[PDB]
């Protein structure tokens, strides 16, 4: 499985996810994550990938430089290796 570490405002928690499962599903039951659309048409769910990859190819609302930098629509993120992301991210943009 994968590990994935979501680093909160409140703590960092780390749960596994299998390979090609979305990681909100657990991380929604592991910890309190802002969420809106559900559908990667916003921003509300945004993170900053850390380290590892994800696909986040579902999603629709963020630009290449965003991309680039690492930002992440946490609500369809489907990790590629074990990852570790800052959740709560969208008062940066
Ligand atoms: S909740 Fe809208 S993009 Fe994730």
């Amino acid at each position: 499985a994968y590990k994935v570490t979501l680093k909160t405002p409140d703590g960092d928690i780390t749960f596994d996810v299998e390979p090609g499962e979305r990681l909100i599903d657990i991380g929604s039951e592991k910890a309190d994550l802002p969420l809106s659309c559900q559908a990667g048409a916003c921003s509300t769910c945004l993170g900053k990938i850390v380290s590892g990859t994800v696909d986040q190819s579902e999603g629709s609302f963020l630009d290449d430089e965003q991309i680039e930098q690492g930002y992440v629509l946490t609500c369809i993120a489907i990790p590629e290796s074990d990852v570790v992301i800052e959740t709560h991210k969208e008062d940066e943009l």
